[PDB]
């Protein structure tokens, strides 16, 4: 029941929709009839050079809809009043205060969440209002609270085991379940908790169950708030704060007046913005917001500095603005969709003034239009900050959700476009089936391929200017001199921006940065948190460091026909819930509500005969009347998944098959399956049917039969259909189409008939999807002779790999970019780079200057501990120490490469006259033994110094550039 339309199609709208049709909504509808400009190629990456002219919703949908291919898109050419009810959210940008005004009085009263976001240079705005009855059902990001008990008294106070988990609040609930000693204790029905310690709480006197009850677990069971929600027009008056930054606490007051005064311009120039660094408009605007000032009596003194600058910006738009305000702006879409977070409440006013550049000129003059594809960004930086952008040498490491981000983000500012600019990109993945629904730039047509060089092909297209300036690699970033990424490839880069979670590549790219003395930009999600770190040369720390922990990822071949771990079994139960309760549903629902269905999933689908097929198999050949064919359709599954699909493996590889080698085929990794027989009288086999039962008569809307008896009466004459391995299988270690569309129904004839998707939830544990995991995966672990495991494990193991985010990868993206141009413009002091972190659960935004690098003193001399270093050329032993005294004042005591001796002062003369007139160089190959490697460019030694008393002085290392 999540539709969501969106009002607008330049950077923001259009990013807005694309993390809302990756997140997964019921339908997306736009609203843009206004015709592409050039200026708007700044941040719509959907649009290109030949589309000018045309209304940019119409351009732009076509290309949402190649996003999901479970979430249709439209587009509106008309907005009636009451069309707005056909949506559970109406998001609102690019629009004057008049029309969101007239919008949300409606929007309020009947219940529909309004959201309104703008991005206005480096300023922005998101105002939100759910109704005043908004109902939540999750305050925080935290999933509920599990895991095991002690020991339970008889006063109520339940002593939690090592799991020990966080963190108990008053007023929650807790179900327990198999704890021994209470019997009644473990019916299902919650209790109240009030905590007496970090390891207790009470749930009341459970007297009337037992003296002592011992083991068991607990889930929490999260009770919904109500949350009241001003509208746009009562809240304009006294408006409350979501403060991105408290060191910018002055701010919001001011840029409250400041929007509002901003459509006040609009009103008195056919809708236009102020001019770039316009004086006379910026002089009316002042004006505008003076007099918003008196009449809404508010007590605030107008900066007069900070708000003119949002009318020297106002008609900027900048892509690193639309992918923060647009992921966030997103999430908020999906809160209200899935009631499931804490929404922003209400007003979110956000700045990243210090991202301005003033290495150069910012005038009207510099920020004047030229009529390109970077007016938006110009309108901000101005022209010669757009050829420092241009002429850019980026080192992106990783193409997953946020190196793709990050390359959106480059392909609008026009990075690596003028004539020294060169963008290098790389990444060992390739690009594989799953996934493809949830990704941005990959499509169906891509798999199999580099996810690197799909990247750089898609971006390519959405700026021209960039094909010949991206080099895609398969690399690993990785050890020294077998890179391959030697010196003359990092010294030729500007920065580095690194976009894996790898633990390895963050080693390895943080020690080479620093090094090379080049700056770096590092991003990393988990779930709705996130951070940013910006790394720069001569001023920063070398690692800032503490953001959340990776995860990790399986083999396709391993899920599918190999596992080896009960995690296995259980990433393949959750993908198996998705292709029987999820996926199948939606495409039937699709093909009953949008009309070019046919000729559209032809087109997006991965599979389009599997969506066909979907639609066949649910709509008429198995669609069931009562649940009694829902029990003999999940009879047929456990045949499907647990018995034919595992005859099928057999068939193909014998139990006693051999490789090339000779040796037995099942061997370590590749445990050798056995087919399960349905045993009704065995617990995680009948588990299964009533689990897949449930859930199928869910989709149909039936009643859930809990009664064995009739589970036993279906089984007994189930007459399965006969089932033979087949041959030429392959197993991973167009008008035929028309032809199962004349076995579909008409659209026509089942109007209103619609099916329930199956929305993945762990935390309700009635709805048997846990129950459904849980048997699944240990049905297939007994294939595979695998120790099952509990729900209470099997849940744990499946809240851990829910995929990255779309709204936090746009959020880091946009703030590694607006922390990018700091880095173009040159910014030598640490207070103007800000270290960000979020978590879009709870609106929590913080922003914090890196910490400055430690310093010492080398002769009164300040120097760097971490980026400062000796660059000495290949020169002779006898030339290094003299240069260590008589321009240093130190005398060399004792120089090493690694761990290797190359000369100590000490040494008498019999090993010194040998290795005193060798080159740094001869003397490294001389002592170890052991010829440089080829592409070896430099020769990092270690150096301990005394200063003119003896006394021994730390001093940096060195570096030999032969
Ligand atoms: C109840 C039905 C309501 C019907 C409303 C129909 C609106 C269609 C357009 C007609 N003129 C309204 C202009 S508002 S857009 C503000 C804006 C546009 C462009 C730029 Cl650059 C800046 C700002
Ligand atoms: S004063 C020069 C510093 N070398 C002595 C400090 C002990 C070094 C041990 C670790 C260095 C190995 C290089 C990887």
């Amino acid at each position: 029941q999540s539709n969501v339309l969106i009002i607008g199609c330049k950077g923001l709208g259009v990013e807005i929709a694309k993390n809302v049709c990756l997140a997964g909504v019921k339908s997306v509808t736009l609203y843009d009839p206004q015709p592409t400009r050039i200026e708007d190629l700044s941040s719509q990456y959907f649009l290109t050079e030949d589309d000018i002219g045309v209304p940019r919703a119409k351009v732009t949908v076509s290309k949402l809809a190649e996003l999901n291919q479970y979430v249709p898109v439209s587009v509106v050419d008309e907005l009636s009043t009451e069309y707005l009810k056909n949506f559970k959210c109406v998001v609102v940008t690019e629009t004057s205060l008049t029309k969101q005004l007239e919008i949300n009085d409606f929007t309020h009263k009947n219940h529909i969440a309004y959201i309104a976001a703008d991005s206005r240079g480096l300023f922005g705005s998101i105002f939100c209002d759910f109704g005043e009855n908004f109902i939540c059902t999750d305050t925080d990001g935290n999933e509920p609270l599990t895991g095991m008990i002690a020991s339970i008294t008889d006063d109520g106070v339940v002593t939690m085991l090592e799991e020990t988990r966080h963190g108990l609040e008053n007023g929650d609930f807790v179900k327990f379940t198999e704890v021994k000693g209470m019997p009644g204790l473990n019916d299902g029905t919650p209790r109240k908790v009030e905590v007496k310690g970090p390891y207790t709480f009470s749930i009341g006197s459970v007297k009337d169950l037992g003296s002592a009850g011992y083991n068991g677990v607990f889930t929490q069971v999260k009770v919904p708030t109500k949350i009241s929600f001003k509208s746009l027009r009562e809240s304009l008056k006294d408006p409350e704060y979501v403060y991105p930054d408290f060191g910018k606490m002055m701010r919001p007051p001011q840029y409250h007046i400041a929007f509002q005064a901003l459509s006040a311009f609009a009103d008195a120039h056919e809708g236009s913005l102020p001019r770039p660094r316009n004086d006379i408009d910026a002089a009316e605007f002042f004006e505008f917001c003076k007099k918003i000032a008196s009449t809404l009596q508010f007590d605030v003194e107008l900066d007069e500095k900070l708000i003119k600058e949002i009318s020297y910006q106002a008609r900027g738009d900048l892509v690193a603005m639309s992918a923060f305000l647009g992921g966030a702006v997103a999430q908020e879409v999906l809160k209200a969709t899935t009631s499931k977070f804490y929404p922003l409440k209400q007003y979110f006013y956000f700045d990243s003034l210090e991202s301005l550049p003033s290495s150069v000129t910012i005038s009207e003059e510099t920020c004047k239009p030229r009529g390109c594809r970077y007016d938006g960004q110009i309108a901000v930086f101005g022209s010669e900050f757009q050829e420092k952008i241009a002429s850019l040498s980026t080192f992106l490491v990783g193409a997953g959700a946020i190196g793709c981000e990050m390359l959106k983000n480059w392909a609008m500012m026009g990075v690596a476009t003028g004539e020294s600019g060169h963008i290098s990109v790389t990444d060992m993945d390739s690009i594989e089936k799953s996934n493809l629904n949830r990704q941005f730039l990959f499509r169906p047509r891509d798999v199999g391929k580099l996810k690197s060089e799909c990247a750089s092909t898609a971006v390519s297209i959405m700026n021209p200017s960039l094909t010949g300036k991206i080099t895609s690699y398969q690399e690993r970033v990785g050890p020294e001199s077998e890179g391959i990424f030697g010196d003359e490839f990092f010294e030729k880069l500007s920065l580095v921006t690194n976009a894996l979670d790898n633990v390895e590549a963050r080693m390895y790219v943080d020690r080479r940065c620093v090094f090379f003395e080049k700056p770096l930009l590092e991003s990393g999600t988990l779930g709705t948190k996130g951070n940013t770190q910006v790394v720069v040369p001569h001023l920063t720390e070398s690692y800032g460091s503490s953001q959340d922990p990776p995860e990790k990822s399986f083999p396709i071949a391993t899920l599918k026909n190999f596992p080896n771990r009960i995690e296995h079994t259980i990433a393949w139960a959750r993908d198996l819930f998705e292709g029987l309760f999820k996926q199948p549903i939606d495409n039937v629902n699709m093909y009953l509500s949008s009309p070019n269905f046919l000729e559209t999933s032809l087109k997006t689908s991965s599979n389009p005969r599997e969506v066909l097929e979907n639609i066949r198999d649910y709509l008429v050949t198995e669609k069931p009347l009562s649940f009694e064919e829902c029990i003999m359709w999940a009879r047929l599954q456990f045949d499907k998944f647990f018995n034919n699909n595992i005859q099928q493996l057999l068939f193909n590889f014998p139990k006693d098959s051999v490789t090339s080698t000779g040796q037995p085929f099942w061997s370590g990794p590749k445990r050798a399956p056995t087919p399960l027989s349905f045993d009704i009288h065995n617990r995680e086999h009948f588990d299964f049917i009533v689990a897949a039962a449930s859930l199928y008569a869910f989709n149909y809307g039936l009643k859930s039969e809990t009664d064995p008896a009739i589970y036993e009466r279906v089984l007994a004459g189930y007459n399965p259909p006969p089932f033979a391995p087949k041959s030429g299988i392959k197993i991973q270690v167009k008008q035929e189409l028309k032809s199962i569309a004349d076995s579909l129904p008409p659209p026509s004839s089942l109007v209103g008939f619609r099916l329930t998707p199956a929305e993945f939830e762990k935390d309700d544990d009635s709805n048997h999807h846990i129950d459904f995991i849980t048997a699944a995966s240990n049905l297939r672990a007994m294939n595979y002779d695998i120790t099952p495991a509990d729900r209470f494990k099997t849940k744990f193991v499946a809240g851990k790999i829910v995929p990255a985010m779309c709204t936090s990868t746009a959020v880091v993206s946009g703030l590694v970019c607006l922390e990018l141009v700091k880095l173009v413009d040159g910014k030598k002091k640490i207070e103007e780079y800000k270290n960000g972190f979020f978590n879009l659960a709870i609106g929590l935004f913080t922003f914090s200057d890196p910490i400055a690098s430690p310093k010492m003193k080398v002769n009164g001399k300040e120097i760097d501990k971490i980026w400062d270093r000796y660059n000495l050329p290949d020169c002779t032993l006898q030339e290094l120490i003299d240069y260590f005294q008589k321009e240093e004042g130190l005398e060399v005591t004792m120089l090493s490469s690694g761990v290797s001796l190359l000369y100590a002062n000490f040494q008498p003369p019999k090993k010194l006259a040998e290795r005193l007139p060798l080159k740094i160089s001869e003397l490294v190959e001389q002592i170890t033994k052991k010829k440089l490697e080829p592409f070896r460019k430099h020769l990092v030694l270690e150096i301990c110094c005394d200063d003119a008393n003896g006394e021994d002085v730390e001093v940096p290392f060195i570096c030999i550039k032969l």
